[PDB]
């Protein structure tokens, strides 16, 4: 019944079903939770991950619409640091490790998983489906 | 102070930062509201609007994770009844009129907006733009 904060983070671009589930997750990992959310810069992404489409302010306006998310980060730190999790009184992380060792070390780190098939190019997907190659 | 039951309904395929702020901005139209979704049937939808990527269980499972949303109503009727409002106690339809007239008839209709430039379909086209014509 103490309340645990919670903490995810990842780019939520193009936010589908499969963010969504993924922080309800974070969320009921206890019973009384906050759950923080970090939404990771336009930069930082683009140079260490990959193609962003949506900016920074889009990717955590859309995100403040979330019934699971309590607080949001943004732009939040690429790399967590254990300073990081006591500046904002994290008691653990939640994510899908030898990045992440010290968070389990320390009993830190919360498995959660992600759904497969249910993102937004899977949706265009589909809709091109409605076309025959002939 | 008294509990406002709020009923917006629609379609909701490919949810997007328009759906979610019309949403916000019917649960906000009073202080203390109950907000109903209504999500119409794949059919109905089809035959009367057009082309939807997303079956009924897809759409009313992506609405199910937004802050706004107190109750969803899936399928909801294609045309709202006085009747109806009867039935869930709805106290106000907010929507964005000739098949409206009775709701601003009986006081029960409230206005929201749509945002444009933020739909699911949009960010594609975004995305098709990092390829030259030439």
């Amino acid at each position: 019944s103490k309340n645990v904060v919670i903490y995810a983070d990842g780019v939520y671009d193009m936010l589908h079903l499969g963010h969504m589930k993924q922080l309800e997750q974070a969320k009921k990992l206890f019973e009384n939770t906050t759950l923080i959310v970090g939404v990771t810069s336009d930069n930082e992404t683009k140079l260490f991950k990959g193609q962003v489409v949506q900016t920074l302010e889009e990717r955590t306006e859309t995100l403040k619409h979330i019934r699971w998310v309590d607080e949001i980060i943004s732009p939040c730190p690429w790399v967590v640091t254990p300073e990081f999790l006591e500046k904002y009184k994290i008691d653990y992380v939640a994510h899908d490790e030898d990045i992440y060792a010290w968070l389990k070390r320390a009993g830190k780190f919360k498995a959660t998983q992600r759904t497969e098939g249910v993102s937004t190019t899977d949706l265009i997907v589909r809709i091109l489906k409605n076309y025959e190659d002939y």
